[PDB]
């Protein structure tokens, strides 16, 4: 029977762009630019995290959870670990231009595993990454949509990608 080694509650992963699979480390994505892949769950507010593992590929760039997205991943929010810059970062797409919200500034490197979580409550978000709260900030702009997965100028793993509502 059909099984992957990618582990998740959620389903219905559909490719935006860049090239995604699952491979016994999990799901990869990898692209120059920004990328995208968005599961067919949705929500309002949640815990949503993954295991996130930077690859030495593209530019060594960022590895993101995105939440309360639309359809094509034009408008929504991200979360990441930013290997390049040396960053957790909270931020937006609005109709595909990106604004930050909220940083926590620390060296960040590829073939680590990083766990990066979010906590979205209404208009207030808390990342954690490995189980330490880093950021903790509020923004009004998104209230619902689907859960996805970036990459920037990066190949990157995700693992135990999970949301709870
Ligand atoms: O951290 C990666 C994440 O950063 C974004 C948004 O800040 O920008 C990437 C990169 O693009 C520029 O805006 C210009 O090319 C730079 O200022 C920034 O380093 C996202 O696009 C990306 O996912
Ligand atoms: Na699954
Ligand atoms: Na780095």
């Amino acid at each position: 029977h059909m099984t992957t080694p990618f582990m998740s509650n959620m389903t219905g992963w559909t490719t935006v762009n860049g090239t995604w699979a699952d491979t016994i480390e999990g799901k990869q994505g990898r692209s120059d630019g920004d990328s995208f892949i968005l599961s067919s769950a949705s929500g309002s507010d949640f815990t949503y995290e993954s295991d996130i593992t930077i690859k030495d590929g593209n530019g060594r760039g960022a590895g993101a959870l995105m939440f309360r997205s639309d359809k094509d991943a034009k408008n929504g929010y991200l979360a990441n670990v930013d290997a390049k810059h040396d960053l957790v970062k909270f931020f937006k797409f609005e109709n595909g231009a990106a604004s930050v919200i909220a940083e926590y500034k620390t060296p960040i490197d590829v073939n680590k595993k990083y766990h990066l979580k979010t906590e979205a409550e209404g208009d207030r978000f808390k990342i954690y990454l490995d189980d330490r709260l880093v950021i903790d900030a509020h923004d009004s702009v998104f209230s619902e949509g689907q859960f996805g997965l970036n990459v920037w100028d990066a190949t990157a793993v995700f693992q135990n990608v999970t949301k709870e509502s």
